C-alpha cells in the first residue's frame, strides 16, 4: 500500500505503484514439472528508482521499453539476495502516468530519489 519501488519489499502480497519501462526483454519460456510459462525480464521505474521486474504468461510478452505500465497489488520476490517483482493474470496491468507527479522523466529512476507522498489522490 504506497510503497517505493526502487525500495519495495520482496516477498510482499500487495504492491501499488506506477512505473515507467526503460528496459525489457522478449519473453521466453521456461520449463517447469508444473508446466511452462512465458516470463519477460525486465527492469523498471519511477517511484524512487528502478528494480527488477519479471513477468509472467501474456504479460510477460506484453512489455515494451518506454511504455509507462502502472501495476496494483503487485506480488514481489527476492532470489539470490536480488530485489524482484512477479505479477500474471492475478494481478492488475493498465497504462497510467505518474500520479500526481509530472512524470517519469521528471523523477530520476536510475537511482533512488527522495518525494513527497506518493500522489495526490487515487484509489486503492
Amino acid at each position: 500500500m504506497e510503497e517505493k519501488v526502487g525500495n519495495l519489499k520482496p516477498n510482499m502480497e500487495s504492491v501499488n505503484v506506477t512505473v515507467r519501462v526503460l528496459e525489457a526483454s522478449e519473453a521466453r519460456q521456461i520449463q517447469t514439472k508444473n508446466g511452462v510459462r512465458t516470463i519477460s525480464e525486465a527492469i523498471v521505474g519511477d517511484e524512487t528508482g528502478r528494480v527488477k521486474l519479471t513477468l509472467w504468461g501474456k504479460h510477460a510478452g506484453s512489455i515494451k521499453e518506454g511504455q509507462v505500465v502502472k501495476i496494483e497489488n503487485a506480488w514481489t520476490t527476492a532470489f539470490k539476495g536480488q530485489v524482484q517483482l512477479n505479477a500474471g493474470s492475478k494481478t492488475k496491468i493498465a497504462e497510467a502516468s505518474e500520479d500526481g507527479f509530472p512524470e517519469s522523466s521528471q523523477i530520476p529512476e536510475n537511482t533512488p530519489t527522495a518525494e513527497n507522498l506518493y500522489f495526490q489522490s487515487g484509489s486503492h
